[PDB]
């Protein structure tokens, strides 16, 4: 059997933060992103790898919210650099793993009409 061939795609998890943001500013779930538990993200001890030395996020891992280490600058990080997205990685300990995740910047200007979704229903004859 055969079916072409294709797929790609680094960025796994993908945050929305301004540019200015505050120190200490939640910059998004993680242990409700992937859908787990916090439980699971403690067992796994889960951090933000932001830098070699001194990191710009600190997971509390209380209720699975990305805190700010404190106010970022600009050049540092991006500042009106495109597309501007932090770089960061979450870290697990025992079973040792690593996800690619990214910080988006708050580009909300859409909204878009939405108000709950169900559909489903096949057809034949």
């Amino acid at each position: 059997g055969s079916s072409g061939s294709s797929g790609a795609g680094s960025a796994t998890i993908t945050y929305s933060v301004l540019e200015e943001t505050d120190r200490g500013s939640l910059v998004g779930n993680l242990a409700k992103d992937l859908g787990l538990s916090l439980r699971e993200l403690i067992t796994r001890g889960a951090q933000i790898l932001s830098k070699g030395n001194k990191q710009l996020l600190q997971l509390e891992q209380k209720s699975g919210n990305l805190l700010l280490k404190e106010k970022l600058d600009r050049e540092e990080l991006c500042g009106s650099t495109n597309p501007c997205i932090l770089h960061f990685q979450v870290l697990l300990k025992s079973p040792v793993q690593f996800i690619q995740g990214e910080i988006q910047l708050q580009d909300v200007n859409d909204h878009a009409p939405e108000f709950m979704e169900d559909e489903s229903g096949p057809s034949s004859g």
